[PDB]
Parts: C-alpha cells; sequence; structure tokens
C-alpha cells in the first residue's frame, strides 16, 4: 500500500534545500537553519491560506447562513491563531543564529528576501488588507514584484472577497438591528442619552470641590464620545479616513453581539469575533517579533530587498494593517451594564 | 517544618481582596485579575533578586575572577527565562473578555501599573535613563537609591572597558581594524560609498561622544570596543561565555520590550481609546514605550551595523591566541 | 485613594518569602527560586479553584439547565486550561537551577513536600480524583498527613459533588436519548448492526484475511457499547467513571456537535479533555524535572503519570467507537 | 538573473507537496490538509536536527573538539537543536485543533503508512546513540543503508563518552580526582557517622542511622567498577567508568574556565533525553484523544504501544541525570 514518505512528498520537501552559499563556493552552516526556518514559515503560511480560505467560501456560497456551520467557522479561525501562536515562537528558532554567522552568508541572499514571499501577500489580502493601508514604501513595491500565474493570484486576492468584506457583510444581517423589531440602536441611543442624563445629575449633585469639577468635564468627555457612537455622518468620515474600515450598520451588529453574547445564537459568534481580533494581533505580534529578531541582525543596515530595513518593518506594526480595529475600539463605547436595552420573552425565544 | 509555612501560604493566599465585593458587588472576573498581577509581582521580586545578585558581583569585583562567569550568564539567562514566561502569562488574562473587565473597572480607579514599585526598581537596575510622583516614604527611597546606585549598564560598562586587546602597545585591537577596513575598502574599489561612509564613522570617537550627549548611543567608546572585540573573537576560550552573556543582555531588552507589547495589544482590546485609570492617555501612551528610548543595550544591537568580512578582521597571532585561553 | 500596592496586598504577597537557608545560617541564592516558583503555583492553584468552583456551582444549583450560561461555563473551563498551560511551562524556570546548587540548601526543606499542598489536592478532588484509585504512598492515605481544619476542608472536597459527577448528571439529561424520542441509542445499535453487516458482506467479495480478523475486532468492540452490563461492571472497578446514560449523551453531543444546541457542550467536552491532558502533563514535567534534581519518591511520581489520575477516560475513550460518518442516525 | 525569494527556496517543491489522499480516492476531508502540512513542518525540522547533529558529531569525530575554541560552536548548536524540539513539542497543540471525528473521516485513506516509516526519526534516534537493544523492517533500498550507516557510525553518546574519557583531572598521577573523592567520601561518612553515635538512643536516632546506612551503601557503589560494568551489560548504564568520572569532574568544577562550557554542554544533553521524551509524550497524550485504544494504522497497540516509549529506556544519556544520585555536601569536594 502506501508509504509515508510518499503520501508526505518528502521527495520534494526533503530535496528542496540548496545553500546558495554552498552553490557558491563557501558553504556556510547557518545557512541551512536560514532555509528550513523560511520553509517551515511557509509551510503554515499555505495552510493558514487553506484553512482561512475555506471559511471566506462558507460565508461567500451561503453556508454560514446556516447557524450548525458556525462550530466549523470558529474552529477554523481559532485554529489559524493557534498556528500563529507557534509561528510567533518559530522565531526563537532563528535567534540562535548570531549576526555574526548571518553576516557570514547574507551576500549570497541579495536581492532576494520575504518581500517576495507570495503567500504573506495573499494572507495579507485575503484578510483584508487594503493598498491605502500599506506603508508608503509598501503599498508600491509589494506587487511590483511577482508576475504570470503569481501575479494571477495576488490579483485575485484584492478582487475577491476578502474576509472583511463577508465578515461585515454576516454582520449586517445580524439578528435584532431591525427598526420592526428589536430595534436595537433606537434603544440604545435612548438608553445612553438617558444614562448620560442620570449621570450628569449625580455629578451636579456632588459638593462643590476641586473633585466635582474633574468629573465635569471628564463626565462631558464621556458624553462627547458615547453620544458620537450615533453620529452616522462621523462614521462616514471616519470610513473616508480609514480610521474604521466596516459599514455602520456591520458595526451595529458587532456591538448588538458584544453586549448579548450570553444568548444562545450570539454564543459562537462572539467567539467568531473574538478570534478575528486575535489573529489581527498575533499578525502584529508576528511583524513585532520580525522587526526584534532584522534588528539583531542589520543593526542599521539596509534591507537586501532595497527597503531601510529595521525602520521600514518597524512601521508596519501599527494600527493601519489592523484588519479588524474597529472590533477592539468597539471597547471605547462599553456602558454600564444597566443601560443595555433590557430583553423581553419573544426575542429572547428568537 | 510545613510546606504551607515554609511558603508562607498564610500571606500569598490571603492577599485577595476583590474591591468589587467590598463595595458591595462582586464581579467573579476581578479575582483573575488580581492573581495575574500577583503573580507578575513575584516574578518581578524574582528577577530583581537574580539582577541585583549579577550586580553586585560586578560591583565587589568578583567578576574579575573569570571563575563567577559561569553564574553571572546562568543568572541573566535565567532572567530572560521568567521574561519570557511573563510575557506568555498575558494570554492568561487574555481570557478576561473587554465587558467583563467593564464590570469592575469602576473600582480600580485610580490605581494603575504605573505604581508598581519593582517594575520601576527593574527598569532603574538595568539601566533606563530617566531622560515617581506615584510614590512617597520607604518606596519613595528605594526608588531613588535604584537611580542612583550602579546600573546593570554602567557595571558591564565599566567591565568591558577591560576587555583583553584594546591596550594600544599590546594587540591593539581597535587600531588594527581601522587599518584593516581601509584597505578593505581602498580594494573593493579597485574591484560602496554608503557602507564606506557608515563603516568609517565608527572611528569617529568625537562623533560617539556627541550621541553620548543625546543618550542616542550609551556606551563609553572604550566599552564599545570591547564589545566589538568579544563579537569578533567570541570563539576565543576566554570571550565564550562572556559573548553568551551580551547575547543575553540583548535578549534582556527584547523581552522587556516585547513584555510592555503584549501588555499594549492586550490594554487595546480592553480600553480601546478610553484613558487609562492611571491618567495616561492609555493605548496611545503604552504605545510610545514601545521603542528603542527604552532599549538599554542599544549598542549591542546596533553593532550588527558595521560587521565586516571575515578576511578583514585582524588576525590573531599565537601570542594573544594563547592570552586568550584558560 | 486606591493605590497598586495596597489593591493587590502586595505587603503580605512581597513579604513572604524566608529562605530556610538564610534563617539557619548560610542563604544558599537558589532558595529564592524554589520559594517564588511555589508560590506562583500556588496563586494559580487559587484561581483555579476559583474558576472551578463557579462552574461546580452553576451546575449543582440548577443554572445551567438555561443554556445562555453555557459560554460563561465553557470559558471559565477553557480559562482553566490556559492557567493549567501556563504552569506546565513554568517548570523551565525551576529548571535553570543545577542539581548541584539545588543540593546546597535541600537540607532546609525537610520535612515540607509538594506532598503537603492542600490546594493542589483540592484541585485533584474538585475535579474527580477517586480517593481509592488513588496509588498510595508510602502504604498510606494521601489525606493522613494533613490535620485540623485542612483535613476537614479536603473531606469536605471529597464528598461534596465534583466535577464530575455533575457533568454526568448534566450529561444524562442530555435531548435526544430519550426512547420515545429521537431514541438515539436504539437507532445507533440499529445502525451500527447494518454497517457491519454491510462492511462483512463486502469483504467476502492473504490481504483479504486480515480485514477479516481487523473486522472481527472492530465488530466485538462496536456491539460492546450496547452491552450495559460490561459497562457497570467496569464502573465498579473504577475503569469507567461515567453513568452507561451519561456516555450516551456524550457519545449523543460527539456525533451531533454541529447541531447549534451542541455545539457550546461539545467544546466543553473538549475542554474536560484538556483539563486532563494538563494536569497529566503537569505531572509528568513535576517527574522529569525530580529525575535531574534527586537521580518510593521518584517512583511514586512517575506512576501518578497514568490513567489513574484521568478523571475524563470515558471521553478520551469515546475515540474507540467511532463509526463512518453515514453510519450516524440521521436527523429529521 | 536574479535571485529570488521562492526559487532560492525552492518553493516550487515545498509547496507542491500536498496531496489529500482523501480527495485522491474520491471525497475531500478538508482538515487532511492540516494533519499533512504539520507533518511535513516536523520532517523539515528533522532535518535541521540531522544537520546541526551531524555537524557536532563531526567536530568530535575529527578530533577539532581537541581544540576548546569550538566548544561554543559545539554548544550553541546542540543547545539550538534542542530549542527545536522545544518548538516540536509545542507543535502538536496544531494538530491537537484537529477532532478525532474529523480525523476518523479520513483515517481510511492513510492505511498502512505510519510514523513507524519515518526514516528521519530513526536517524534521529541512532545518531543520538539509542541502542537497538534499548528499544526498520519498514524500510528498503538506499533508506535502509543510510539507517544501517547510523547505526555503524559513531553515535553522539560514543562520541561524547570518549571526550570524557579525556576530561583534564583524572589522571592518578595529576590532580587524582577519583583517589581524592573516595577518600573524603569515605572521611566524611566516618565522621557523620561518629556524629550520630553521639546521639542519644531514641527513634530519631534510629532514623538517621538507617539514612546513613542507605547514603552510604549508595556514595560507596560509586565506586565500585565491577558493578558499573554489571549495570552496562544489562544496559542500565551506557557511559563506561571512566567517562563517568570525566562528567562527575565536570559536574563538580563546572566554574572552572576550563568546564565552564563543557558543563554547558552536559546541560544540553540532559535538555535534549528531556525534549525527546517529552516529544513521545504529548505525541501519546494526542494519540488517544484520537484513538482510543484502537491499534494503530502502523500495526501496533497504538496509545498503548506509544506509552511504553516513554522510559528511560530511551534516555540516551541516563548516566547524566543520575549522576546527581551522587551529589555530596560541598566540603567533601576535593580542593583544588
Ligand atoms: C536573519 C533573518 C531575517 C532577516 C535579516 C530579515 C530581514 C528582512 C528585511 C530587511 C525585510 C524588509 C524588506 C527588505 O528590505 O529586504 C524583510 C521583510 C520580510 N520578511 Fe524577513 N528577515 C528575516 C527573517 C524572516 C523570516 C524567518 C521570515 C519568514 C517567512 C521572513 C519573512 C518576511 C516577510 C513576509 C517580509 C515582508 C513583510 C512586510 O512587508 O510587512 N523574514 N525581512
Ligand atoms: C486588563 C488588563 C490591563 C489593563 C487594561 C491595563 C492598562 C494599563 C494602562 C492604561 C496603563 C497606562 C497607565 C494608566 O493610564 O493607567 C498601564 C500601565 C502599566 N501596567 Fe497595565 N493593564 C493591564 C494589565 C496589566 C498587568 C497584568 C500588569 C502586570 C504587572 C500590568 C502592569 C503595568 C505596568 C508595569 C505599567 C506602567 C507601564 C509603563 O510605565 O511602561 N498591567 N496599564
Ligand atoms: C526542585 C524541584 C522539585 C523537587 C525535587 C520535587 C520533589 C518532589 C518529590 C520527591 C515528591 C514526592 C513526595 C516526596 O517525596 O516528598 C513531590 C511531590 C509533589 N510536589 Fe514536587 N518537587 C519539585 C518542584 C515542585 C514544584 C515547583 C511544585 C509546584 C507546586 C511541586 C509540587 C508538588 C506536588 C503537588 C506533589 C504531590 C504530587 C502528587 O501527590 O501527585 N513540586 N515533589
Ligand atoms: C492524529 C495524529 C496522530 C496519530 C493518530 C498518530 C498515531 C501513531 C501510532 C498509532 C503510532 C505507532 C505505530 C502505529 O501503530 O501506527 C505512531 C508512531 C509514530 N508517529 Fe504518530 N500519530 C499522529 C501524529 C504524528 C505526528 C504529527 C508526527 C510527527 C512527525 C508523528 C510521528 C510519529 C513517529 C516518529 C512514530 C514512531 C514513534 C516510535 O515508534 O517511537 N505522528 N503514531
Ligand atoms: N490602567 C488601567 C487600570 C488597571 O488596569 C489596574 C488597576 C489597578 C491595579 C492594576 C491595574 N493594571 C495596571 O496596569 C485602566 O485604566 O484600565
Ligand atoms: N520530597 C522533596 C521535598 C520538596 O522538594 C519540597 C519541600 C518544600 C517545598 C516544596 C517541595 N517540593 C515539592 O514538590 C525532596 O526530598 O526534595
Ligand atoms: N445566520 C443568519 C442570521 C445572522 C446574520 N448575522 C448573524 C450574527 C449572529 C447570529 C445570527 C446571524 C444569516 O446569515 O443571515
Ligand atoms: N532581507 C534579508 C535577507 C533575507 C531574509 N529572509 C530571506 C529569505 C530569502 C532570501 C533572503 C532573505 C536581509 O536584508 O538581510
Ligand atoms: N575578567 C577580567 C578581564 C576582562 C575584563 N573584561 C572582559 C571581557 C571578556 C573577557 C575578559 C575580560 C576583568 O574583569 O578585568
Ligand atoms: N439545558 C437542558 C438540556 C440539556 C441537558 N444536557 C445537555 C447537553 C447538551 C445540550 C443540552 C442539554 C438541561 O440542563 O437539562
Ligand atoms: N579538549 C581536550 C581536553 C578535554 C577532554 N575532555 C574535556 C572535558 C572538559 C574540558 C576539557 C576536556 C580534548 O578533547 O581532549
Ligand atoms: N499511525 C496513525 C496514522 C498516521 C499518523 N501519522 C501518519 C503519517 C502518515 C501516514 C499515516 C499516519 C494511525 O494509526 O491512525
Amino acid at each position: 500500500g502506501l508509504i509515508y514518505g510518499n503520501y508526505l512528498h518528502l521527495e520534494k520537501v526533503l530535496n528542496a534545500q540548496e545553500l546558495q552559499s554552498e552553490t557558491k563556493g563557501n558553504k556556510i552552516h547557518d545557512e541551512h537553519l536560514f532555509i528550513i526556518t523560511h520553509q517551515a514559515y511557509e509551510l503554515w503560511f499555505k495552510q493558514i491560506l487553506w484553512e482561512l480560505d475555506s471559511v471566506r467560501e462558507i460565508f461567500q456560497n451561503g453556508h454560514v447562513r446556516d447557524e450548525r456551520n458556525m462550530l466549523k467557522v470558529v474552529s477554523r479561525m481559532h485554529r489559524v491563531s493557534v498556528i500563529l501562536k507557534l509561528l510567533v515562537q518559530q522565531f526563537s528558532i532563528l535567534e540562535t543564529m548570531t549576526a555574526l554567522d548571518f553576516n557570514d552568508f547574507r551576500e549570497y541572499l541579495s536581492p532576494a528576501s520575504g518581500f517576495q514571499s507570495l503567500q504573506f501577500r495573499l494572507l495579507e489580502n485575503k484578510i483584508g488588507v487594503l493598498q491605502n493601508m500599506r506603508v508608503p514604501y509598501n503599498r508600491r513595491h509589494y506587487r511590483d514584484n511577482f508576475k504570470g500565474e503569481e501575479n494571477e493570484l495576488l490579483l485575485k486576492s484584492e478582487q475577491e472577497k476578502t474576509l472583511l468584506e463577508l465578515v461585515e457583510a454576516w454582520l449586517e444581517r445580524t439578528p435584532g438591528l431591525e427598526p420592526h423589531g428589536f430595534n436595537f440602536w433606537g434603544k440604545l441611543e435612548k438608553n445612553i442619552t438617558r444614562g448620560l442624563e442620570e449621570e450628569f445629575i449625580r455629578i451636579q449633585a456632588k459638593e462643590e470641590s476641586e473633585e466635582k469639577e474633574e468629573q465635569v468635564a471628564e463626565f462631558q468627555k464621556q458624553k462627547e464620545v458615547l453620544l458620537s457612537l450615533f453620529d452616522e455622518k462621523r462614521h462616514e468620515h471616519l470610513l473616508s479616513k480609514g480610521e474604521r474600515r466596516l459599514s455602520y450598520r456591520a458595526l451595529q451588529g458587532a456591538l448588538m453581539i458584544y453586549f448579548y453574547r450570553e444568548e444562545p445564537r450570539f454564543q459562537v459568534p462572539f467567539q467568531l469575533l473574538t478570534s478575528l481580533m486575535d489573529i489581527d494581533s498575533l499578525m502584529t505580534k508576528w511583524r513585532y517579533n520580525h522587526v526584534c529578531m532584522v534588528h539583531r541582525m542589520l543593526g542599521s543596515k539596509a534591507g537586501t530587498g532595497g527597503s531601510s530595513g529595521y525602520h521600514y518593518l518597524r512601521s508596519t506594526v501599527s494600527d493601519r494593517y489592523k484588519v479588524f480595529v474597529d472590533l477592539f475600539n468597539l471597547s471605547t463605547y462599553l456602558i454600564p451594564r444597566h443601560w443595555i436595552p433590557k430583553m423581553n420573552p419573544t426575542i429572547h425565544k428568537f
């Protein structure tokens, strides 16, 4: 029958290690580590892509409408974050390479670099990084590197529906947003307004003091910020500046899911939202762990790929790269439990 | 002798007071929040204990007897193993949702991490330079002392200045290097001006001194030479464990920073753009602590800038080769 | 106004470090590491017990009947396993202590040992480690050397309903089992009998002779599932823990995990197995460290790393009865 | 005409190596992809470990280890190996996100392949120094050849052993470590006994007498070479008597500059034994959850077989662990 090595196509996987330093005369030992590490990173990128595309597809073909599929969705998104955790740890292996030893074979790498990784870009795009999110240096050089089939795939990963878009769509349909029905946004606006009013009255009742004038201008801030939730115009504007990415209505669904997460239909949807955030944090921690290491390897030296090196990479560690940055920023609009619109028997049984 | 007593659990496990409970309605997750901070502080105390012992080994002259290097490197390596665990330990508090956090957050004000003594002592003792309003009494004293007593950076500095091979009438490392790099650049020409400007700027002692004042550089010129010496000649028996040490010093900076960052990533989910109870902008202020401003041993990182081809490095004659044996 | 140090009762937490080597006249540096390491473990044991008891109570008081509470239940159990992961990794810190240095203060410890950790014992008990299944130490019972208040506390933790019993009871009410309802078990036996017969008929059509014994073993194993007396017997030998009906609920939740009412239940079951693996991995890392430090004792430890201490063995063993997807009784 | 990332790493090979048997045989099962990637990633890291380990064997085999400027390279690489194994132990957490139920949906397509047929895992076991008694029909052709070479060539065990046998300080007319250690331990015991002969008759004194006699037998058994030879023949010890002395010398005097890095080396070798068994163990915990008591595709009983690989039988460097049986109070260590 079938055999381990053949099953895993190790004729390919373990015959894929060519040390350029060797190829050009003086074999440097640690180059082998350098090569295996990147390869393992790339096997796992492939796997993440496999999970990610499968989940995207579940949204794109409508299967997500059937809630029996949510366990699968969340399991696979959570798997993506478990893999990234491993990927963030994996840097510790390459760190057993001194900059001194790296330097003995680095010259045989130029002009290649990780910038040319097709899979990393597919992953960035499929999650939903937009070109106008990318660092100046990055949004005019990332795609200018690939051709033929590879260019085709990069193109498709920007042209096809991203995780962000697909989640946005499904978030807009979140039960309870319907004005006819539960009218979440209206109640919420009502309760926050009533809530802030009571608060102001409590503060005014206070014995005129140093601490009081503090509470007032502090209250005025919280009122300014909370009420601005309901300013759809401010949202379009923030959208246009790219400080925000989700539609206004999707954002309402997300917050619906936050406040009412313990309702049975919202439990797994809430886990999904948590996973999306986790994936963003891990993606950024990857970038950040990447930066720390490149610093020790290159110092101030420019990259083999022609970027500034340590300084360019440090600018990718930034919320401009957080695809689901909104999901984090909903914590700005957290209110006291009591203000959350109460839930009646019939929308509970729903 | 009994486990509980030995460990003084009568104290350790009776130190958990949920404010939410003290003010009427106990919120479950406050307990997690308390336990996590306590574990962190226990580990801060342990790091302080390793760190002070290493500082003392430099300051009392024992680091001069090289048989103590195994002790030094191990203890420094231990600090980094603890920090590594401390970085991972945020994963526990991340099982608290922002919502649930938001249920007891009100009872915390105005306490915050800003008032953690040990974290401050740790930063000063390593050597973060100031260029405290939260502390007073015996705590304000300790803090002053930790700013005033010699830091890990100063002690390591002194020691690095005494590195074998730097003396000009001896192996004269620094003079040869300048000769070799210069021939090397010239040779390459006949076979650039950017790295040439960059390489040669290493030999500008006064440029160095300038950046020292602005603190964009941190080690003395001499200490910098010693570090470079240990990097290049790291396989020489006397340089092996010292080189491990330099590596650890850099390990500790990355871990410190990874800590600040993991902290930031979690505070971002907890607060969004809410101000911190301690009065910082929150997310944004902590974001600014993730910069080489706080990287005490930047120089060791930045020495990677000046790496050269092996051939250029001043070959070591048997005089000094033998000098560098145990 | 509230201050960090006071809030955290740091006046206690950070004043709880007495090096016995120092108290006896020669401070040995690494005893500090030894003391801090244990205090952190115990701090996390207290947290685990805190989560663990709130969850037992959610079960014991009936709240778990309201399925809105499952997210909270599963989050806390998952959180227990996240702490346990850190605790497993935490041995790496103590592994920076050499056996030679450990040897310089070991004498000052005696007769204290980990055997005396009140919290480690409460944890074992509250999850559901059975006493009559405990490997005896020094020909005696784990509770013997505890006394007074602590002894009572352990008694209570032995007698009070454990996680295992609480989950068991909830598993017995799993929707689907009822004979006059979806009749899960009845249908399962029928579908397994049909599957096997179809399987047998195909094999008729040396490498053939393998499948025959291979089938015969599987036939015997699968059909043994519907033998309740064999179950009851293995129960009493402590080789199974869950009642027969509870088992049915667990297999119900495995097979139909994607059904929305079963999604978070399935996560919980997975968490319970997680907690079992993490406890065992904790005991193993312990063992591996002792070996290097010290060279019963190390023997008793190595003997705890076994399915004797695996409170939810039944959940692992269900994997034995996995069947092809299309044998699973369909849902109307 | 320009080195490119994908060419350099030959991803034309690495990322075209994923063929789901379930897909090949008519119904694709999503999670098989994970099973495959997980295994390929382990094998890339096995290859990397082989690479490090062979280079270190060669520094011993060709004598470069005699020149102590190379010890930093030796320890760094051995340490690198345990860093890789730490990651490989952690990597199970990824496969653990596959439920047994989903695994069950494609398991049938794997028979009769198994990890028993992992060439590299066996090469690894062998080059470290796992003995064939302390335990390959699954192999053929060139692979079977490599396997045999890995059995006959010097293992890291034998190479480390020879080097231990040359540890400075052992020589009888020199520092005479062994003779001094035996003399000092004998005096130390005699004295401590006298101290016990002083104590007033009690149940306590009797417990110290009984304790003493137990220590005394263990410590003095160290200077019994014939006992060591017997145990060696049973395979309960692996190192020669002299290598044993050399390791103890390095333990006791580890802070002496010439012994600092060697000490680090001995620690790494123990690390690597520890991590291998942790690997074997996390593998066991996972396989349990997938199979229960079902027999493996490779033909073993599965969960139950793998459990028996988790034992100091497979610890190549047991002697290094067990030397801590013979720790003595610092006063007794012969001075310099
Ligand atoms: C010695 C180790 C490493 C060095 C010196 C290094 C250096 C760099 C540099 C300088 C860049 C910026 C582009 C350039 O100027 O070349 C870069 C980008 C990149 N590298 Fe690395 N790297 C290392 C390890 C790795 C590893 C292990 C991976 C794993 C796949 C990786 C993947 C990437 C990716 C995906 C980018 C583009 C990231 C972005 O644009 O946001 N690198 N690297
Ligand atoms: C939900 C969890 C946490 C939140 C929301 C949080 C939030 C914050 C914020 C906003 C600050 C800036 C000071 C302020 O404005 O109050 C801060 C500082 C700080 N926090 Fe936390 N924190 C959390 C957990 C922790 C933990 C577990 C520790 C462990 C000891 C910690 C230690 C510190 C330290 C040492 C500082 C001073 C940081 C510096 O000066 O660089 N925090 N934290
Ligand atoms: C140098 C490290 C350690 C050594 C040498 C050691 C040694 C031992 C030994 C020999 C026993 C068996 C009972 C006895 O002979 O007294 C034991 C039991 C135990 N130790 Fe450790 N231990 C170490 C670290 C730790 C740590 C860090 C913890 C964390 C709380 C711990 C907790 C325990 C527990 C809970 C038991 C009882 C285990 C059971 O009954 O299954 N130990 N230890
Ligand atoms: C669902 C996951 C897995 C299952 C069910 C499983 C099952 C088994 C079983 C039953 C055996 C014993 C031989 C047999 O009867 O087949 C075995 C051996 C082995 N497997 Fe796994 N395995 C899994 C994952 C892995 C992974 C990820 C690796 C990494 C390369 C691996 C590598 C090995 C190796 C090297 C052996 C030989 C071990 C020895 O004999 O000491 N397995 N496996
Ligand atoms: N600064 C935090 C408050 C906080 O997290 C905290 C409160 C009391 C004791 C420790 C805390 N954590 C500090 O980093 C906040 O404003 O959310
Ligand atoms: N049986 C142990 C006792 C011990 O290690 C110990 C003593 C005090 C506190 C914790 C300890 N370790 C427990 O596992 C020994 O003989 O080393
Ligand atoms: N599943 C349904 C309803 C829905 C949309 N978004 C949701 C979020 C949570 C719960 C249910 C939903 C749909 O896709 O249209
Ligand atoms: N960009 C790296 C070189 C590099 C890192 N990873 C790579 C992978 C393949 C080729 C080159 C690289 C540098 O400038 O030093
Ligand atoms: N240990 C000696 C010599 C020394 C100083 N700095 C060093 C750095 C590396 C090696 C040796 C040294 C001393 O402290 O004076
Ligand atoms: N919630 C109901 C039904 C129930 C029991 N066990 C379950 C397991 C999974 C799903 C639902 C249930 C109860 O507590 O009785
Ligand atoms: N390096 C020398 C001396 C030596 C042998 N074993 C050692 C152990 C520790 C220190 C030195 C040695 C050799 O290999 O022959
Ligand atoms: N041995 C496993 C199957 C398996 C695990 N890992 C593999 C790698 C390749 C082929 C088969 C396998 C079983 O009995 O279920």
